[PDB]
């Protein structure tokens, strides 16, 4: 009923959208992994009379449900998708997207890691993102590679029209007391990568984490704090 939806509010398989700004939504779904249930976010950005999708809904059936929810709530076609790192909460569902006419994209680093891991593989490679601090335009967003953080390949996404910063899994929500799933993380580089985000997007008004509640710029500093403390 208007609040940002949370893990116990979304059955696995269902997707909800949340309006972030004009022409910007997050998508929220939940998924089981190693016997626990987790929420995760993605982004939807209006791209004229089309939509740009950022990240899958973490699984094939969740991603099919995402497409259906988009049709119900928005009614514009998803034509392109970008996955912001190689984990299943970002690429799981790419095959569903690819069969629904969506052109799927990721950095070459993400594509190589997804392939090596046995995850679904976006079709198209996003060049121009291989060095930390790199940025490229992609429809109505800017893609930014901040450096290694949650993963070595993690990208963040900025929506300049709305000053929305989608941090993906390099950014945690304010209630986070732990650094999430750090299996593929670089805890030493993560604060430096967050500092790069902070420097590059000082006008961000909404910051969306990969999992959990959006907030403001403080999510960035909080993330750096939690990651440093976890490493400690
Ligand atoms: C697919 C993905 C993955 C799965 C499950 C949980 C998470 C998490 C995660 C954790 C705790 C969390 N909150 S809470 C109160 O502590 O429980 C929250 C939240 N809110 C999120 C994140 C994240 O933090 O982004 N991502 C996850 N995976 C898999 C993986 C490495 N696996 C070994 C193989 N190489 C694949 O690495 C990763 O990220
Ligand atoms: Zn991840
Ligand atoms: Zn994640």
């Amino acid at each position: 009923s208007g609040e940002y939806p949370t893990v116990n509010e979304i059955p696995v398989g269902e997707v909800r959208l949340y309006q972030i700004a004009d022409g910007v939504w997050s998508h929220i779904a939940t998924q089981s992994f190693d016997g626990a249930v987790y929420p995760s976010n993605g982004l939807i950005v209006r791209d004229g009379d089309e939509l740009l999708l950022i990240d899958t809904a973490w699984g094939a059936k969740n991603t099919a449900a995402l497409l259906a929810e988009i049709e119900k709530q928005i009614g514009l076609p998803v034509t392109r998708a970008v996955s912001t790192h190689f984990h299943d909460d970002r690429v799981g569902g790419v095959d569903v997207l690819r069969a629904a006419g969506v052109a799927t994209y990721a950095s070459p680093s993400t594509r190589r890691l997804a392939e090596a891991e046995g995850n679904e593989i976006p079709t198209h490679s996003l060049e121009g993102l291989s060095s930390s601090g790199d940025a490229v335009r992609f429809g109505p967003v800017e893609l930014f590679y901040p450096g290694a953080a949650h993963s070595t390949d993690n990208l963040v996404v900025y929506v300049p029209s709305a000053n929305v910063l989608y941090g993906g899994c390099a950014v945690h929500e304010l209630s986070s007391t732990s650094a999430g799933n750090v299996a593929d993380a670089d805890l030493a580089e993560w604060p430096t990568s967050v500092e790069r985000i902070q420097k590059h997007y000082p006008e961000a008004e909404v910051v969306i984490p990969g999992h959990g509640l959006p907030g403001g710029l403080d999510l960035l500093q909080h993330t750096a704090n939690v990651v440093k403390a976890h490493k400690n």
